[PDB]
């Protein structure tokens, strides 16, 4: 769960806040995305994006009943529905999903 959670998607690793995002990942592909978690928050879930050097923040933003929705015109429940939908109309995310290379070999002895 929090803290360990599972393998879900090619996009799915763990927590991680974007300074160490931003500050850690110097960006440099074709364009790949990454979610997030929580950072601030008890319990929060956002979305982050990492240009050709570059890395945007866009939290997951949620409606005014649950769903998970970027811009409101998009609302959903799991993040996959959201990458799923911004993965052809990014009508929340800036990027478009592209490829969430593989961070499983990042480094570890």
């Amino acid at each position: 769960g929090s803290g360990n959670s599972l393998e879900k998607h090619s996009w799915y690793h763990g927590p991680v806040s974007r300074n160490a995002a931003e500050y850690l990942l110097s960006s440099g592909i074709n364009g790949s995305f990454l979610v997030r978690e929580s950072e601030s928050s008890p319990g929060q879930r956002s979305i982050s994006l990492r240009y050709e050097g570059r890395v945007y923040h866009y939290r997951i933003n949620t409606a005014s009943d649950g769903k998970l929705y970027v811009s409101s015109e998009s609302r959903f429940n799991t993040l996959a529905e959201l990458v799923h939908h911004h993965s052809t109309v990014a009508d929340g995310l800036i990027t478009t999903l592209h490829y969430p290379a593989p961070k499983r070999g990042i480094h570890r002895d």
